[PDB]
C-alpha cells in the first residue's frame, strides 16, 4: 500500500538536548563563518559561539527572562540571531523564529502578523539588531501599546559570560516558529533532534561537510535542516544574508567556490534564478567540484529547472547528481524525505511522468509529450523514524501510484500550534498521523507531491478543453476565491484584438458546455518568447517579493 | 464621532436565566405551533413545552448527561429540537446548535464540519429525530469511529417528567453554536443571550401579543435567539415552519403569514427576492397580510431594490409599507444588534443613503441616485440598548461619522469566546472590550450602515485597499465609462468601454494595467482587465 516507513531511528544515540549539541560542537575546531561581502567575512567558532551565547545570556537574565519565557526574534544579522538563539537555548528561553518585517513604518500585513504572534505570546521581549532596534521600537506607536520591550544583541556581546546553563529536558519546548494569521509551531528538543538525526543518517552528513546557507534562519530548513544539523555534526557552516543572494543570485556560485562548500540548499526558485544567468555563467569561472549535496525543497521541484541547472553548471565542476529534492514542513521539523536519484545525464531518473487522464485513478506511466502528460519530481524515501501514508477523502489508506492526502507519522512532529487546540485537532488525526494538507502519491516507498488541498477548485481537464478552441495555443488555469471562479490564462495563436476577443468568448462558452459550468465562472486572460517556464517565473516573483 | 451607544439596558429587570424564561412563559396559555402542511399543524403550549422538556430530561439524565456536558443536535423536526433545547436548559446541558447534514451517505463538506465540532466537543451524545437517527448512526462508518453515541427525542416523550431542574447561573454556558474553512464553536451564556433578547425586545417593542412566524433554521442565531428565545421571553405566540418547506415553495411564506395572522417574521435578503421572482403567481393569488407589522431582513446585504420591490408587490395583499426592518448581527454577539425602522414603500430613499462613488475613501458626500457614479446602501439602524458600535481604521483608531472602516461591537451580548481556540479569540477580542466583526461600514447619525467585508479587500505589497479606491484610478483611464474590481487569490478589474470596438477595448484595457500598476506600484501581471 501507499505506506512507507523510513526504518528504525535510534534517537538514544548522541545528544538529547540542544545544549549537548553545542557542548560537543564547541570541542571541535569548526564553527560558523558569516559572509559580509566578496572580500570580508566574520568567523565564530563553535567554541566562540558558546561563549558569545553565554554573554548574551547574561543580558537576557538581566532583563528578567526566566526559563520557559518566549523571546521574539527580529533579526537582520545572522551572527546576532545565531548567537541569540543559543543564548536562549542556554537559558531555557524559547525563541520565536519569525522574519523581520519589510518595513516598520506602516501597519502592513507583515506587521499585523507580528502583532498577532506577539500578543499570543503575552508580550514577549523582542530581541533584534542594532540595525533594526530603531525600526522595531516604532511598533510601540503602530500597535498603540505601552507593553513593547526591545533589546539589541550586540550590546550584550560585551558582557561577562553566564556559565549557568538551565538544565533542559528533551521534551522541553526549544523554540516557536511561525507558519491568514500565522500559527505558532511549538517544538521540543526531541522532535527537532529526531529530524536532525534522521536527516544526518539519510544524507550521511559528517563533521567534514562544509555548509553554505543563505536562506533565512526563520525558515525551518534554515534553522533545523542546516544550522542545527551542522552544529550536531559539528561541521563547518557558512552563513550568508538572504538579501545578498536575491540581489545577485550568482553570489551563490561565488560562495560555493570561495568556501569549497560541500552542501547547500534553496527552494526551486533559486535554481531557476541562477538559470536566468546563463549568459554571464558561460563567461564566468567557478570551481564547484567540492559540492556534493544541493538540497532542493520548500516548493514544487521542477524537473526542467534542476536539469538545466545541472547542465549550465557542469562546465564549472558541478557533478550531475548533487541535486537532492526534499519535502518537509515546519510542523515536522523540516525535511522528512530526500531523493538521491536526480542525474544530469538521465532526465528520467528520479522523475515520474504519467498520463493526464490517469491523475484521478491509478497513475499510468507515459513518455513525456508536448501535451497530455505531467512530470513530477520524486522526493524520495522517508528519513529514518518517519512513516508516510497517502489516504483518500475518507482518510482510508490508498495503494501506491494513487494521488491522495499525504500524512506523516514520526518523532519529529511539533507539540502543536501554540494556544490553538482547535487547529491542533485539524492536523493531529487518530493514531499519530499528522495531516499535511499536501497531495501526492507513494511509488516504491518514495513520496511524490502533486498539489495541495487548498489548491482544489481538475486543472489538466480545463486546460485540454480550453485548447480545443481554435484561437488557443496553450492555457493555464488557477482557481480563485460572490463566486468560486477559475481564471483561464491563454496564449492566442495571434495577438490581434478581434482574434483575442473571439478566442476568449469560445473559451468561456466551450468550457461552460463541455464541463456544465456557468459561462460566468470562466474568465479568459490573454498573455515575444520567454525561456523560463511559467510555473517557475511565479516561484521567482513570490520568493523575491 | 463614529461611535453609537444604544442607551442603557436594565438587565437586572426580568428573567436572568432561560429556566426563568420558560417558567414565566408557561404561565401564559400561548406557545408554539409547528406547521405540518396547509391543512395540518401541531400545537405545543409553553406549559406543554416545559412538561415535554422534563420528560426528555429524564431520558438525557438516564443517558448519564450531567450539568455542563455538551449535547450535539441533529434535527429535521422543529418540535423535537425545541423540546431538546429546553430539556438541556432544565438539565444544565449545553446544546450544540448545528444543522443536520444534507446526507450522511457520503463524506461531504457538511459532514466534515460536523466531525470537527463533534471531535472538538470530545464526542458528545448526538441528539436527533427517530426519523433521522438511522442516517446519523451512519457517521460511525463514515467517520470510522466507535465512540459515536446517538439518541432520539421522540421515544423520550413517553417518560416521566423530571421536575428537578439544575440551578443555573447567568454566566453558565447556555449553548454552543457553529459559525457559518472549518466552523468555530461560539459559546454563549444565559447572560449574553438574554442581554440580546432584552435589547431586541426593547428596540422593536415586542410584546406578549405578537404572533411570530419563522421558517429559518433554529441552528441559525437569528432563529434561536432573535425569534425563538425572544418569543419565549415575551410569552407570545410563535409559529414554526420547516426551512425546506419554504425553499420548496416560497409562497408558503405568504400562506403562513395569512393563515396565522403573523405580526412578525424574518429572513435574509434572498428570501424577499425569492418572493419577488413569483410576481406572476402573486398577481393571481389572494392573501390578507394586514396583521404583519415587522419583517426583519438580515444575515446578508439588504438590497434596496429587493425590499422596495417586495413592498410594492405585496401591498395589494395588505402588507403595510413600513414593515420591513433591516438588521445586522452575528452569532458571536448572539444575533441582531441593530434594527432599522426607516424603510418605507412610498419613499425608496428613506432608510437608504446614497453617495458619490468617489467620496468613499474619505468623508462620504451625499448625492441623488444616478445610473452611474453613485452607490446606495441600506441603513441598518441604531444599536439596540446596551450595544456600542464604532468604526476604526487599519490602526484601530476611532473615525468620524460618514467614514468607512472596520466595524467593532461592545456590549453585554458578546460570546464567552470560540470554544477551545485561544488564538481565534485574541483575533476578535480587541483591546478596550471591542469585538472585531470583520465587516466594513460607517456610522451616520448613530445608525450603522454596512458596505462590505474585510475578506473582500485587495491586499498587494502587504497593504489593504477597498474595491472603490482601485475603481477610481481605473475610471481615470480614457475610454473607461465605469468599473468594478473584485480581489483574486492564486485584481480582476471589470469595466465598461465608452465604445464597443476590439482595438478601442484592448488599449483601454492596456492603459488600465499601466495606470494602476504605476499608481499602486503593482506588477502589471497582477492586473486582469475584463470588459
Ligand atoms: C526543509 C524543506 C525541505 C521544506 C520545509 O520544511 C518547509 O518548507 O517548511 P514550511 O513549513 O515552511 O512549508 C511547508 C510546505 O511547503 C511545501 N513544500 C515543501 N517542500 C515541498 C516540495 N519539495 N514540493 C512541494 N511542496 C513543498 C509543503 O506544502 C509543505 O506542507
Ligand atoms: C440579523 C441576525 C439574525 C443575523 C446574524 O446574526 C447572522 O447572520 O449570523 P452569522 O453569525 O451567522 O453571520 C454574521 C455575518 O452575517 C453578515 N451579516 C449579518 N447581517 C448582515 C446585514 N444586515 N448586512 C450585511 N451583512 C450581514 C455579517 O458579515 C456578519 O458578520
Amino acid at each position: 500500500p501507499a505506506l512507507s516507513y523510513g526504518g528504525d531511528l535510534d534517537v538514544t544515540q548522541g545528544a538529547q538536548t540542544l545544549q549537548d549539541v553545542l557542548t560537543e560542537a564547541a570541542k571541535t575546531t569548526n564553527g560558523l563563518t558569516y559572509i559580509v561581502n566578496s572580500k570580508n567575512e566574520l568567523t565564530q567558532s563553535y567554541a566562540q559561539l558558546q561563549g558569545d551565547a553565554e554573554r548574551v545570556l547574561t543580558g537576557l537574565r538581566a532583563l528578567g527572562l526566566k526559563a520557559g519565557d518566549p523571546v521574539f526574534f527580529q533579526f537582520s544579522s545572522n551572527h546576532a540571531m545565531v548567537t541569540a538563539f543559543w543564548a536562549c537555548v542556554l537559558g531555557g528561553f524559547v525563541p520565536t523564529l519569525v522574519s523581520a518585517a519589510p518595513t516598520y513604518r506602516e501597519m502592513n500585513a507583515a506587521v499585523k502578523k507580528l502583532h498577532h504572534a506577539w500578543k499570543l505570546l503575552e508580550h514577549p521581549l523582542i530581541l533584534t539588531d542594532d540595525s533594526l532596534i530603531e525600526e522595531v521600537q516604532g511598533l510601540a506607536f503602530l500597535w498603540h501599546t505601552d507593553q513593547l520591550r526591545v533589546a539589541a544583541v550586540e550590546p550584550m556581546l560585551t558582557l561577562e559570560r553566564d556559565t549557568a546553563a538551565h538544565p533542559a529536558a528533551p521534551d522541553d519546548s526549544v523554540f516557536f516558529i511561525l507558519t491568514g494569521m500565522p500559527k505558532c509551531v511549538e517544538h521540543s528538543h526531541r522532535s527537532v533532534l529526531a529530524n536532525v538525526k534522521g536527516t544526518v543518517a539519510a544524507n550521511q552528513f559528517t563533521q567534514e561537510d562544509v555548509s553554505l546557507d543563505w536562506m533565512p534562519l526563520d525558515h525551518i530548513g534554515g534553522i533545523v535542516m542546516f544550522h542545527l544539523v551542522n552544529v550536531y555534526t559539528g561541521c563547518e557552516q557558512i552563513r550568508a544574508r538572504t538579501d545578498d543572494f536575491i540581489a545577485q543570485p550568482l553570489r551563490w556560485l561565488d560562495w560555493m567556490d570561495r568556501y569549497r562548500a560541500t552542501k547547500t540548499w534553496a527552494p526551486n526558485f533559486a535554481f531557476a534564478m541562477i538559470n536566468d544567468y546563463e549568459k554571464e555563467i558561460s563567461s564566468g569561472s567557478w570551481d564547484l567540484s567540492a559540492m556534493t549535496c544541493m538540497i532542493n525543497g520548500a516548493e514544487a521541484v521542477v524537473p526542467k529547472t534542476i536539469h538545466r541547472f545541472l547542465h549550465l553548471l557542469a562546465p564549472h565542476g558541478l557533478k550531475g547528481d548533487v541535486i537532492r529534492p526534499a519535502f518537509g514542513m515546519s510542523e515536522i521539523s523540516s525535511a522528512v524525505v530526500f531523493s538521491f536519484a536526480i542525474e544530469r545525464g538521465d532526465e528520467n531518473s528520479g522523475v515520474l511522468t504519467f498520463e493526464e487522464t490517469s491523475l484521478t485513478e491509478q497513475l499510468r506511466p507515459a513518455e513525456a509529450r508536448e501535451t497530455g502528460t505531467v512530470s513530477f519530481t520524486e522526493l524520495g524515501k522517508p528519513i529514518p523514524g518517519i512513516t508516510i501514508r497517502i489516504v483518500n477523502h475518507q482518510h482510508e489508506l490508498l495503494p501506491e501510484d494513487h494521488i491522495g492526502r499525504v500524512q506523516i507519522k514520526g518523532p519529529t512532529t511539533m507539540k502543536g500550534y501554540y494556544r490553538n487546540d482547535e487547529a491542533n485537532q485539524e492536523v493531529f488525526q487518530a493514531d499519530g498521523w499528522f495531516h499535511t494538507g499536501d497531495l501526492g502519491f507513494l511509488h516504491e516507498g518514495r513520496l511524490t507531491l502533486t498539489g495541495r488541498e487548498k489548491d482544489m477548485i481538475h486543472n489538466y481537464e480545463i486546460e485540454a478543453i480550453a485548447e480545443e478552441v481554435p484561437g488557443v495555443e496553450t492555457s493555464f488555469v488557477a482557481a480563485c476565491s460572490a463566486s468560486d471562479e477559475l481564471i483561464l490564462f491563454f496564449t492566442p495563436k495571434l495577438y490581434e484584438p478581434a482574434y483575442i476577443m473571439r478566442a476568449s468568448q469560445h473559451i468561456k462558452s466551450h468550457i461552460a458546455t463541455k464541463m456544465g459550468l456557468s459561462a460566468s465562472r470562466i474568465i479568459p486572460v490573454q498573455k515575444k518568447i520567454e525561456r523560463a517556464q511559467l510555473k517557475t517565473r511565479w516561484q521567482e516573483g513570490a520568493a523575491a517579493e
